[PDB]
């Protein structure tokens, strides 16, 4: 009869929702430490863009829904310090009045998700500097563009959140800059198809920093420059978009186990070692379809699918989460980058044989009226032909590509078996033989 | 050692392509009946509206390029009028001089597609009336339109054809009327989705006749008008798109067996009952992955791929044809129409317990701009919850859906295992939920 579950958002309340829906005797207590609950984390880039009016239109469902329409005691500004796993009980302290409340549970749902990271450089906390998770980080970034002169804007970070806001950033008119540690920009891809991405930057006049490492923010009472290893540059914005970490350092005590990265491990069910204690979204492994292991891709599509579980399970409507295939995709100017599966490195990492098929084509009917170029990449096992993985860039149909390639992974099929499917084809939207056809007739 | 190819276009050359790649040794003979071998049918349209420069931009590979880079006896102007599966020779009719040729086999591929069917109307032959099918037919097309006065168009027939060509005349700024004599056009979807068909026909002022039997064609020289068991229509342009039927009369006398319609029956491996006689594409059968019988489904990406594989058999490198699903796509105006697996007269006919959802969503995140509405529909079996079938209809992100759809049922998926599918979701192209993904939950 007792539900708690930590954290309002998406896993927290796609589990909530179910445990709703299928208990009209339940006591559902959810424990926010913001003050907004289900809110699309995916807009924001485009709020700061203007491409969205405001923060507003990125509430999916409002706190007083949850409590009038489904009887949820959705809790706000309260912030969860401990768990008590044999007394069963969660301790959150309200973030204003700093008062603190005792909470019983009888099934629990830890939904915490990750957190951005801030390294511990000099400047870190000049006004200017900017980290993006939550709606009250992008009202701040919209206040930094609205009272200061912003002219000159420094991404720290080459991955998704940089790269969303790269193109936010150009769209705002700004002189953006790239800072990565790392050979190159969109890291989970392979280097081949990454030089897509950095010919793209390159075009809308993005500078791209690669092996430089940050070693400073200086300036006045705000951020005026970016001290690296290899010069100062000037920046009136810094976002700082270097990942994530999961929200579970108040679990130091319990018997939880977590990851190396302080995701929390779970079953197929949901279920965490401890006894009645359940773990979902961001702050939780992901079962990796193809590597056979519990990885840790925090994304949305994720967090929904296993907060949905969690709420199942915890009625003891038993269901095995399938797993993740790190499917991601990404907006980036007129690009669309996509990726599902294993990567090259990720293969490698594995020992598992591979070999890999490349192929530059075109979304549609090369005859058809602007038909645009889509670059192609397909990983296979050298021995059974499974398919591992894939890469898609392009500036149309790209979705659809990395989608159906999802769809084979999730079936296990062979690369082969991909020319055997009967995908659409008219000329406005393919070619008759489909561009993951085409690849897979290259392969072995 | 000697390979005989009855006609030159999709799944004629295809396996032609592939005995030559796999025997240096292989004496092929293609004999087509046309001037115009590896062309795209699907382009034809297209060229007619405008939007492609010229039928030369719709050839794939032409003559002299089989001839001389592959070492293929490209013959044009072949029309085969009898074979003797006994002695082995296929007996072949020049065109022009009426000479007739005679060519020996070890195995013979028919790949002779469909023809247009036109009734047997008063009428029929008058100048202006048109079945489109090659691009002569195109160019005879086009004639109309530059040599006569064109203002008023109707459409005899309200499928695949039928469908883009109203498109192609309307953007071409006819009047255009189209006239079936079943209850809806877009006859291949169910009656609800339908009406979206009707609705963006309306909206773009084509007038839909139903339920009505054209009876003649009237007029002296050209046609002037429609005469129907319901009126007569001032007709400047008659096309005529009632459907099509296999070229396989010549066949008459040879115990090559044929389905009702008169498509050649083939087996797993592209072979008739009769030896060392093959089959492929639109004048063959088509095993369906859904029904589990042959159907005839005639469509260009089942043709090559059938003729790829009656190649790679024919050479005895054993490879089965996995089947059709029945996939289809069509822009219509504004609109993408796509299904794929059974609807719910093919579900009702076979007598497959089923049930359906339908959702109207959107193709991406709603809070996102030019989000635009979809329908998307999903049939699937009661029992088993076998999926069975789709049609989406929209604006955009169609043919994603279609796809991902025509994955699952080749992979005989559940309908609430698309549920736990890793699809990909950024704003820009869906919603963290998928349609085909709130659809599997609504169902049973
Ligand atoms: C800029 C940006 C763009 C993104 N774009 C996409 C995209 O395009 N596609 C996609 O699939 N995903 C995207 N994501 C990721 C997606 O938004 C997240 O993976 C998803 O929100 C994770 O859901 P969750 O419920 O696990 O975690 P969260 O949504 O982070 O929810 C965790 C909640 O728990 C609360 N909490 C934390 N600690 C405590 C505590 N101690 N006590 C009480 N409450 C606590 C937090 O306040 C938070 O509200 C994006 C993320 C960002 C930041
Ligand atoms: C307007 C139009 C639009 C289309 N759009 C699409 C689409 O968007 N997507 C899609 O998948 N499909 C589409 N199709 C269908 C696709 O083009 C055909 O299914 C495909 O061409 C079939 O290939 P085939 O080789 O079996 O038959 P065909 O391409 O018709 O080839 C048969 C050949 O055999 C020759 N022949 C016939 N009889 C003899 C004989 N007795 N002797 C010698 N030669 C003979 C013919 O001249 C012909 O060249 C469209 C068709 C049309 C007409
Ligand atoms: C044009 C036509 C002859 C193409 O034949 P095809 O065999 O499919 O294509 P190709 O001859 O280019 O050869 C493709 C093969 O070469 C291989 N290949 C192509 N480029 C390659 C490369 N760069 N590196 C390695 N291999 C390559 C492919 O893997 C494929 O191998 P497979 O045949 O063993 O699977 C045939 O499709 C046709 O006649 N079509 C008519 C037009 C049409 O399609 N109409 C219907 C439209 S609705
Ligand atoms: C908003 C949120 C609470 C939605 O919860 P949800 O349970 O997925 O959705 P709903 O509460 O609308 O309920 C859906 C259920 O109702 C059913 N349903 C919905 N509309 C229906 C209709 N018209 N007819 C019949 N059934 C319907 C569905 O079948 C589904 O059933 P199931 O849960 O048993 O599978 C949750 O997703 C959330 O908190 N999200 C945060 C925002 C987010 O997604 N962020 C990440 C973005 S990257
Ligand atoms: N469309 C989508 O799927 C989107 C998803 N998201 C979500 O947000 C999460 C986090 O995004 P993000 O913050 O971009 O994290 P990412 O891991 O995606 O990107 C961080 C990048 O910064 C690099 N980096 C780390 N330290 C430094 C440093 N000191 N100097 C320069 N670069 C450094 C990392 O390299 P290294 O590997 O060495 O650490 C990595 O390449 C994602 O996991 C995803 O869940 C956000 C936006 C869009
Ligand atoms: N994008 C794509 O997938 C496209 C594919 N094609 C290909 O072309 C082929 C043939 O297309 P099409 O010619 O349109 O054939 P279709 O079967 O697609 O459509 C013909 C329609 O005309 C109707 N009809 C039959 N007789 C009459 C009549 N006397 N009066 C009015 N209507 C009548 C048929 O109804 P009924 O069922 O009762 O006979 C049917 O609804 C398709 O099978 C497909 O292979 C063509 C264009 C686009």
């Amino acid at each position: 009869m007792n539900y708690v579950i930590i954290g309002g958002d998406a896993a927290g309340m796609s589990a909530a929702m179910q445990i709703v829906r299928n208990d009209e005797n339940a006591n559902v207590v959810t424990l926010e430490k913001g003050e907004i609950y289900s809110y699309a984390q995916c807009g924001l880039p485009y709020v700061i863009s203007g491409a969205i009016a405001s923060t507003e239109k990125l509430i999916a469902r409002n706190v007083k829904t949850f409590r009038d329409k489904y009887g949820i005691d959705a809790k706000v500004r309260h912030e969860v310090t401990k768990v008590d796993t044999e007394k069963k009980i969660v301790y959150a302290e309200h973030t204003k009045t700093k008062d603190v409340f005792e909470f019983s549970y009888d099934r629990l749902l830890i939904a915490t998700g990750v957190r951005p990271v801030m390294p511990e450089w000099e400047g870190r906390d000049l006004q200017g500097v900017h980290l993006l998770k939550t709606i009250p980080d992008a009202e701040r970034i919209l206040k930094t563009l609205e009272t200061n002169k912003v002219e000159d804007v420094t991404i720290i970070g080459g991955g998704a959140i940089g790269l969303e806001m790269a193109e936010t950033f150009v769209e705002l008119g700004k002189k953006v800059r790239m800072i990565e540690r790392n050979d190159h920009i969109g890291t989970i891809y392979d280097g081949d198809m990454a030089e897509y991405i950095y010919k793209e930057a390159d075009k809308h006049h993005i500078e791209i920093l690669t092996n430089e490492n940050v070693k400073a923010f200086k300036g006045n009472e705000r951020v005026e420059a970016v001290e690296t290893d290899k010069g100062t540059y000037k920046a009136d914005l810094v976002l700082v978009s270097v990942g994530v970490k999961p929200n579970t350092d108040f679990l130091e005590g319990t018997n939880i186990r977590t990851n190396h990265k302080g995701a929390i491990e779970v079953n197929a069910y949901m279920q965490t070692n401890v006894q009645d204690v359940y773990a979902a979204g961001d702050c939780a492994t992901h079962y990796h379809v193809i590597k056979e292991i519990h990885d840790h891709i925090p994304i949305g599509t994720t967090a929904n699918k296993q907060g949905r579980l969690a709420g199942l399970n915890m009625l003891d409507k038993r269901r095995a989460f399938k797993g993740t295939l790190g499917t991601g995709i990404i907006k980036f100017m007129n690009l669309t980058l996509a990726r599902t599966g294993l990567n090259e490195k990720e293969a490698k990492g594995l020992h598992i044989p591979y070999k890999t098929v490349k192929v530059d084509s075109t979304n549609m009917a090369g005859y058809y009226p602007n038909a645009k170029p889509l670059y192609l990449k397909l990983l296979y096992r050298s021995d059974t032909k499974q398919l591992l993985g894939g890469q898609v860039i392009g500036e149309e149909g790209v979705d659809k590509r990395i989608d159906v390639i999802a769809m084979a992974l999730f079936n296990k099929m062979s690369i082969h078996d991909l020319e055997d499917v009967d995908l659409s084809y008219a000329p406005p939207y393919n070619s008759v033989w489909d561009p993951i056809q085409q690849a897979a007739r290259r392969a072995e």
